[PDB]
DNA sequence: ATGTAAGTAGTCCGCG
DNA sequence: GCGGACTACTTAT
């Protein structure tokens, strides 16, 4: 096979490089690499190397990479530019994989782990590391086996061996239900004491030494904890044995009360699966612990047991162990699901950096670009300080706060990226400038054309049209590799909805599921069979095709992310191309796009109506226009209209077989006037919108800029089973409103727009008598709590204390003295209640940490003391007030002379 | 060391 | 009690 790198570090003049050589077997290698770098030279001097603007340089080859960091700062001494890749590791990987590397993740050792730590006074502290590790689970990819550590004697209790028979059964039959499909994966290895446990797992760790390190909150816990722990009960240079290399770096953080730190492994990328989860999910969660992602991404119960953690290893032994092992195939089965390993594989071996270095787009671009440059001879320019500025960024419609009937919806497909390929925006396709009009006359098409030779971007810049920049070139590359991706996700999306029609009709059979790509639209032989399957088969297609869905979406969305990514590290100090003139070059045009396009949908809507002046965009943010098509149904009346899926379709085609083509005409004389490289301005169809035909639904409404709610029908070419509320802004996607009032309020726009104002009223007086009987923590608002201790004084509130964090001093207070009640952890989430006056906590407000019961000892004080009134006008009588003033309705009847009779 | 725009709701304080 | 300046948090793109 083709080798691949597995990991690379410097550590003075050597690269040390792990690898897979071309037999597969992994090696490793210390290279004493001599690295080049670059300076201008005189025109005079034949060379084969230039700058990406097109001056000769001369290279330097170094003797060692000590040599090239002294010679850089040598040239900021003298005042001249030292080019070149100054992170040599990159250009090391650059030269030794001079190709497009096509690796097997089949060879690539990925571990995922766990430990438990028993500790009866707080929280086990990393960096002090003062109590005994006495579990460690660790799964291994290339064997797919479970390594159980499992220690028996200990200062907090001796206990009996773990027995795999009892963990196997249900736990209804006093075991613990492991999965069965892992049982025959475990390797279970009891220790009598700490000392042999911890040197057996250093062994087992230099035979199967993690390539990628991941698991849940690894880094800030179970890997300080390991390497301070076998520190301090070995050596230091025992811990290091951590290291394929035996080189660590201790990261030392301290909060004022107290302190922790994050090690630095050489040799191992470690992915915590927390920060590949929060960066590639697209979610933001009231609470990150392992419990509640996996309830959320697993639909599993939460891991119980009796009493507190502290005592769960002496009163269930057998319990603590199975839920350390089940803990750690947790997060392989989230893995399993969202694929973040394989996209954090793909995308570092494709911009040739280290697999952990993903997390930074700036760094994942400078190795693309580079790469890129590279491969025709030039030579990249040094990087530069540059103070902080802000600019501009996108435009956003002012919208008439009402309900709107019957919306459709469209945006540009990955609009910056596209504004960028069109115009040819790039460091070096700068050609000059022009003199700027105000925008609005861009948008209006009266001044000036801005050049009948060069690209422009109505913040006066020009740019070359028939050279390529490398920006869109790479650009391009990611952009189609998203597209095909989301083809994928789409198609996996509409055949999940075959299946869903299919299932009102489900056969009574015994049949298996059709083996089938879910990936690309069912066939109409496919369809024929789907409806003559069972309900059995049917859940499970469904399942196969949900999954091939988020599959395809995490491929799609960051790839998405990746090059959005771009256009805005333009904008970031640090990117080696910042440069504001391209990163408003960029925003400038996409509101000149918008406001341009939302005048050419005027004027057709218009015409074809045979109307003037009529305003049909209601909105826009960004890329998007909201067109209000009531008078596009009214031209025909709604009487011809034989169910809501016969409009639906009308506007579908409306849309497709009329705007579309208005909007591309329009955009292409946009493309004209500013002289633009290539027309790339797509504006697709995205949502058709509306009430049930013949309900007294609204259909849809805003209350402001992003805050809106839609009745779907048809979302980017998806005819929906039922129809689904596309809600944006709104407290119930906030992830601070409370659980069960995200869901009262979802309802409360359900029956607004799908039903009426007596539905939602109806709906709102049984939620206000029965809201009382929820559960305090389905009903408690959530928040992140920054900056703790600077609102700390003597344990009481400072000024312009916030509200959740004053909620925090009240329980820091309450458990005062207790070592085993939970600390708030700074930055973290938090639940919060307000709580009645004269109350025994001497505040208005507690909080405690999210995903957490709050402690015992406070827990009956709290429930009792809860100001249900102040909760229930906060959370959801508020927003609900701001949602139906919008809409023009009331979500409570309003007195009036009918209440004179008995009815 | 991706960007900016912009919403709600908190504290504080003014207001015969 | 409500609105304006300021702070915190969160979301839409
Ligand atoms: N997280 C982000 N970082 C930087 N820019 C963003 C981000 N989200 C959106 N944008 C900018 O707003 C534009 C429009 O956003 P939008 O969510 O419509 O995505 P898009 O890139 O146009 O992709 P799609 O084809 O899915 O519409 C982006 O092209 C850019
Ligand atoms: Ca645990
Ligand atoms: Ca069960
Ligand atoms: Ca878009
Ligand atoms: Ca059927
Ligand atoms: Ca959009
Ligand atoms: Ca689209
Ligand atoms: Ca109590």
């Amino acid at each position: 096979m083709k080798e691949f790198y597995l990991t690379v570090e410097q550590i003075g003049d050597s690269i040390f490089e792990r690898y897979i050589d071309s037999n597969g077997r992994e090696r490793t290698r210390e290279v004493e690499y001599k690295p080049s770098l670059f300076a201008h030279c005189p025109e005079s001097q034949a060379t084969k190397y230039f700058d990406i603007y097109g001056k000769p340089c001369t290279r330097k080859l170094f003797a060692n990479m000590r040599d090239a960091s002294q010679w850089i700062k040598r040239m900021e001494d003298i005042g001249l530019e030292a080019l070149g890749m100054d992170d040599f590791k990159l250009a090391y990987l650059s030269d030794t994989y001079n190709y497009e590397i096509k690796y097997d993740h089949t060879k690539i050792r990925v571990a995922n782990f766990d430990i438990e730590v028993t500790s009866p006074d707080g929280f086990p502290e990393p960096s002090q590391a003062k109590h005994p590790i006495d579990a460690i689970t660790h799964y291994d990819s290339i064997d797919d086996r479970f390594y159980v550590f499992d220690l028996l004697n200990s200062p907090y209790g001796n206990v009996e061996e773990w027995s795999i028979e009892i963990a196997a059964k249900l736990q209804e039959q006093g075991g613990d239900e492991v999965p069965s499909e892992i049982i025959d994966k475990i390797i279970y290895m009891p220790f009598d004491n700490e000392k042999e446990l911890l040197m057996e797992y250093l062994n087992f760790w230099q035979q199967k030494t993690p390539v990628i390190l991941t698991g849940w909150n690894v880094e800030s816990f179970a890997i300080p904890y390991v390497y301070n722990r076998i520190k301090n009960i070995f050596g230091e240079s025992t811990a290091k044995r951590l290291s394929p290399h035996r080189k660590t770096r201790v990261k030392v953080i301290e909060n004022m009360y107290g302190s922790r730190e994050i090690i630095t492994l050489f040799g191992i990328s470690v992915l915590d699966y927390i920060d590949l989860y929060k960066k590639f999910s697209f979610t933001n969660q009231p609470s990150y612990s392992l419990d509640y992602i996996s309830e959320f991404e697993l639909n599993v119960g939460k891991l119980k047991y009796d009493g507190p953690i502290s005592k769960l290893r002496e009163s269930n032994h057998q319990r603590y162990i199975s839920y350390n092992i089940i803990a750690v195939y947790r997060v392989l089965q989230i893995d399993a699901k969202r694929q973040f390993i394989n996209l954090s594989l793909d995308m570092g071996y494709y911009a040739k950096i280290q697999i952990q270095s993903v997390f930074s787009p700036i760094k994942t671009w400078d190795a693309i670009i580079f790469n890129s440059l590279k491969e025709q001879n030039k030579v990249i320019p040094q990087g530069r300080s540059h103070p902080v500025q802000p600019y501009p960024g996108a435009f956003v419609k002012e919208p008439i706060p009402n309900r709107y009937k019957y919306v459709m919806s469209f945006d540009l497909t990955s609009a910056y990226p596209s504004i960028i390929r069109q115009v040819n925006i790039s460091p070096e396709t700068i050609a000059g400038t022009f003199k700027v009009a105000p925008l609005h006359d861009y948008i209006n098409a009266v001044a000036e054309r801005p050049s009948d030779v060069y690209s422009c971007s109505p913040n006066g810049m020009m740019y070359y049209k028939d050279r390529d920049g490398v920006v869109p070139t790479e650009i391009t590359k990611v952009f189609n590799q998203r597209k095909e991706h989301k083809g994928y996700m789409l198609a996996a999306q509409r055949n999940g909805e075959i299946i869903k029609e299919a299932l009102h009709n489900p056969n009574l059979s015994v049949d298996e599921p059709l083996d089938v790509d879910y990936r690309f639209d069912f066939s109409d032989e496919i369809k024929e069979k789907i409806k003559k399957l069972s309900a059995k088969s049917l859940n499970e297609m469904l399942f196969r095709a949900q999954r091939t869905e988020v599959a395809g979406m995490t491929a799609q969305i960051n790839r998405k992310a990746l090059i959005n990514g771009l256009a805005g590290a333009l904008g970031n100090v640090w990117f080696r191309y910042y440069d504001l003139r391209n990163a408003t070059a960029i925003t400038t045009f996409g509101q000149m796009a918008l406001q341009w396009i939302e005048r050419k949908v005027n004027e057709y809507l218009n015409e074809v109506c045979g109307t003037e002046g009529e305003a049909f965009v209601l909105y826009g943010d960004t890329d998007s226009i909201y067109v209000s098509a009531d008078k596009i149904i009214d031209k025909v009346g709604e009487s011809k209209f034989r169910d809501t899926n016969h409009w639906v379709d009308f506007l579908d085609k409306f849309a497709r077989e009329r705007m579309e083509p208005a909007i591309d005409r329009g955009f292409r004389e946009m493309c004209e006037y500013m002289n633009n490289k290539q027309h790339l301005m797509f504006m697709d169809r995205e949502a058709i919108a509306g009430p049930p035909l013949g309900s007294k639904g609204i259909g849809g409404f805003w209350t402001g800029k992003k805050r809106y709610a839609l009745n779907v029908w048809d979302m980017e070419g998806t005819r929906y089973a039922e129809p689904k509320l596309k809600i944006m802004g709104l407290e119930t996607q906030k992830s601070s409103t409370p659980k069960a009032v995200q869901k009262a309020l979802k309802e409360c726009i359900r029956r607004m727009l799908q039903e009426g104002e007596e539905s939602l009223q109806e709906y709102f007086k049984e939620f206000e008598k029965e809201f009382r009987q929820l559960n305090y923590i389905s009903i408690a608002s959530v928040s992140s709590a920054n900056n703790i201790a600077k609102y700390d004084v003597g344990g009481f509130p400072g000024p312009k204390c916030p509200f959740h964090i004053r909620g925090i001093l009240t329980y820091n207070r309450a458990i005062k003295g207790n070592i085993d009640a939970p600390q708030v952890v700074e930055g973290e989430k938090v639940y919060v209640l307000p709580l009645r006056e004269g109350n025994p906590f001497g505040d208005k407000c507690i909080a405690w940490p999210s995903g957490t019961e709050i402690t015992d000892l406070i827990k009956d004080d709290v429930l009792h003391w809860m100001d249900y009134t102040v909760l229930l006008e906060k959370t959801f009588i508020k927003p609900l007030e701001g949602f139906t003033s919008a809409a023009k309705l009331d979500y409570e009847k309003k007195a009036s002379l009918f209440d004179m009779f008995d009815f």
